[PDB]
């Protein structure tokens, strides 16, 4: 038995490939078929491999993740619910990463120093909560959670859960990394089996090879166009084929990462020599050697069946740019000029933003600087404003030394801190007035409405960072780097050649500024105090328990039309300063959702006063008057970010049930965790039989059972009524979260009482 540590920070915690193999063998003895790669790693992590019922797309798997990671905008509510379980330390290796509260304003350390003084209370809280419960802490400036995870923590066959959507990024290193809400991470840190609905598996076969301007990003921008934002729901995306071996480890992380934008449970690549070179370049040669020895369990079984198969010829794939308000509106960079002209999107690119998490590696920085260096050899600088986020302090230190940062700086770039920044709206913008219509190209992944700067006329197009650079040098959406014009002030030769770059540093990486903090061995006398008067941090008052009765005469707060992401339910940006305080953050509840009645964001009819106004105020009026309510939603309600606040905030403001045509995975788990009832129309046309005025009775809660539909009476103002049926995906574990008022109350009644 090998004793290879999980990371450089937990030398006493070994990789368990013998347990994985042990459990894969038990499960294929029961299933008697080839297993996909994701099936190998997921079923190899089952708590009961001998007795787990296993069926893709319908069974709930009780899993034992190897580690947990949180970022600081979702770590706050996850550790208040861990505090509340009153466990003295966490059960598996866990980390907090301080990357979401650093606002981009001046660049680099002006901004970082600013964020340390502005978010001192929260960073203190998380640092002393981590020292006490045994959670590793990555300080402000360390880097974006996924980038530190890929560098330090992801390895082949790991099962990692993270309180973030883009945790799937770690699949570029052959692990299964799945985003969850804080209350799931609390389960695994507390020692509870993590339950996951058995994924269906999409195979993406890659043939050929990536060439010239076409980069990793374009493979997932293509797949997202192909499959749409809803197409990966309840499935893990598995890349296979001849062309996989043409992709660097960090470009495999890029493809796995944006898979979140099709709603996939996660995405993964098979262990290969590009993962082995990346493990060795990051000081984890021993993990690559161990994985080689278990490679059979870290690739798919020959002949495994994918439920859906898509083919992408890498060699004929050419550059993409997606948007403007959904990540699945895919355009080749060549036709994006002509189609923006046609559709009424600005061709002027105000700001080009490279980096942030999907695309912030040393290869992304080398390819961006290779474009920028050419512009510079012709005495050119950017016509658009340009920002660069390094993915981690290691990448910042290594590209500084290898000179990429000075080239990016010299074409007019501002290197921002190693933090999300612009990506979740931690950006103090300035170049446009409020409501100005503008374009911005970014190498991020999401381009939801007003996500970046809190302005809706902002058309955000996502693409590769080398395309963001060249298009920032050009200033317009009608420049296609592959064919077109350059001048310089020398007057000469027009064309930007294909940005060649170094995959990894040819010397060793430079680590930089010292950013990690170990939990002390004996943490006796770590008080983690939360001020009772703090406006940033507040303890969670347990939600009420279910009174045993049905839900009669529910008022509709809002019937939502169309696309309703977690950014519509609970916006980020200025709202991240309250992510530790549920009553203050509940003031953004569904302010961005579109009301079907008037098609306005944030004005719904108050049913008592008949005055239209803000959705949070109306919810608070109903709660204070004892009027219970529901949201009626359309398709894939709760798409996007994993923030469990989307679920905590309707519960806190008096909500009882959300009834939709369908839900995104993670938000539906969170609504069940907080004691709400996520329900779906058995017939989605029934959405049209429910009008804003109608009162709803959900009946037969007293017989709430797995697989049994609930009925709903739609009581029309005029005395007619009609009964429809509502489906749910609750199992008995989850029904007992409902009955107890939340999964936290259910844990608390199990701890004696
Ligand atoms: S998507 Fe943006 S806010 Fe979410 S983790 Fe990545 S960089 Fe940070
Ligand atoms: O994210």
């Amino acid at each position: 038995r090998a004793k290879v540590a999980m990371s450089h920070f937990e030398p006493h915690e070994y990789i368990r490939y013998d347990l994985l193999e042990k459990n894969i063998d038990i499960v294929r003895k029961r299933l008697n078929r080839p297993l996909t790669l994701s099936e190998k790693i997921v079923y190899g992590h089952l708590d009961d491999p001998a007795n787990q019922e296993i069926e893709r797309g319908k069974t709930y798997l009780r899993l034992r993740p190897d580690r947990v990671a949180m970022q600081d905008a979702t770590a706050q509510m996850a550790m208040l619910q861990f505090i509340s379980s009153g466990l003295p330390k966490v059960a598996v290796p866990s980390t907090i990463h301080c990357d979401h509260l650093i606002e981009a304003q001046l660049g680099g350390e002006k901004d970082l120093r600013r964020a340390k003084d502005i978010n001192q209370e929260v960073y203190n809280f998380l640092a002393t909560a981590g020292a006490k419960y045994g959670v590793g802490f990555w300080r402000p400036g360390s880097g974006i959670i996924h980038q530190i995870i890929l560098e330090n923590y992801a390895y082949p066959g790991v099962l990692l859960i993270g309180t973030d959507s883009h945790t799937p990024n770690g699949g570029g290193l052959g692990g299964i990394c799945i985003g969850v809400g804080g209350a799931d991470a609390v389960d695994v840190m507390a020692g509870i089996p993590w339950e996951l609905k058995c994924p269906k598996v999409i195979g993406v076969k890659l043939t050929g090879s990536l060439s010239g301007w076409t980069s990793p990003k374009d493979v997932i921008l293509k797949v997202a166009g192909i499959l749409t934002v809803k197409g990966g729901t309840g499935a893990i995306v598995e890349y296979h084929g001849p062309g996989v071996d043409s992709i660097s480890c960090t470009g495999m992380a890029t493809i796995c990462n944006m898979g979140a934008e099709i709603g996939a449970t996660t995405s993964v690549f098979p262990y290969n020599h590009r993962m082995k070179k990346y493990l060795s370049k990051t000081g984890r040669a021993d993990i690559a050697n161990l994985a080689d020895e278990f490679k059979d369990h870290l690739v798919p079984d020959p002949g495994c069946h994918y439920d859906q198969v898509i083919e992408i010829n890498l060699s004929e794939l050419k550059p993409h740019i997606n948007g403007p308000f959904t990540p699945d509106l895919a355009h080749p960079v060549a036709e994006v000029g002509s189609v923006a002209e046609k559709e009424g999107w600005p061709l002027d690119i105000r700001v080009g933003l490279i980096g942030s998490c999907t695309n912030s590696s040393y290869e992304d920085m080398g390819r961006s600087a290779a474009v920028a260096k050419q512009a510079l050899a012709h005495g050119l600088k950017c016509k658009s404003q340009f920002t660069i986020t390094p993915g981690s302090e290691q990448i910042r230190a290594t590209i500084e030394r290898d000179g990429y940062a000075q080239v990016l700086r010299d074409v007019g770039g501002i290197v921002l801190a190693n933090a999300c920044g612009p990506c979740i709206g931690q950006w103090d913008r300035k170049d446009i007035k409020k409501g100005e219509k503008n374009t911005i190209v970014t190498s991020y992944n999401r381009n939801f409405t007003g996500r970046n700067d809190a302005n809706p006329e902002t058309h955000a197009f996502v693409t590769s960072p080398e395309i963001v650079t060249a298009l920032a040098i050009a200033g317009t959406l009608k420049f296609n780097p592959e064919t077109d014009f350059l001048t310089g002030k020398d007057g000469k030769k027009f064309k930007l050649e294909a940005p060649d770059a170094d995959e990894l540093p040819r010397a060793e990486f430079d680590p930089g500024q010292d950013t990690y903090q170990h939990p002390p061995k004996d943490s006796s006398g770590q008080r983690v105090a939360v001020s009772p008067t703090s406006q940033r941090l507040q303890l969670l008052e347990p939600f009420d328990k279910w009174d045993g009765k049905d839900l009669e005469d529910l008022q509709i707060l809002i019937k939502v039309k169309g696309k309703c992401t977690t950014d519509h339910i609970s916006a980020a940006g200025p709202w991240l300063k309250f992510r530790g305080h549920l009553d203050n953050i509940s003031n953004n509840l569904l302010i961005g959702a579109i009301n079907i009645e008037n098609r306005k964001a944030n004005s719904v009819r108050n049913a008592v006063t008949q005055e239209f106004g803000p959705v949070p105020d109306t919810a608070r009026y109903y709660k204070q008057h004892g009027i219970r309510w529901v949201v009626i939603g359309d398709e894939n309600y709760g798409e996007g970010a994993s923030r469990e606040h989307s679920a905590l905030e309707p519960r806190h403001l008096g909500g009882r049930a959300i009834i939709t045509k369908s839900f995104a995975r993670i938000h539906e788990t969170n609504l069940k965790k907080q004691g709400l009832l996520p329900l779906t129309f058995a017939d989605p046309a029934d959405y049209n039989k429910i009008h804003p005025v109608d009162k709803l009775t959900i009946q037969g809660l007293k017989d709430f059972a797995p697989g049994k539909p609930l009925k709903c009476i739609i009581k029309h103002p005029n005395g007619t009524q009609e009964t429809i049926l509502l489906n749910h995906t609750f199992n008995e574990t989850q029904i007992e979260w409902f009955r107890a008022g939340s999964a936290l109350n259910r844990m608390k009644e199990l701890q004696q009482k």
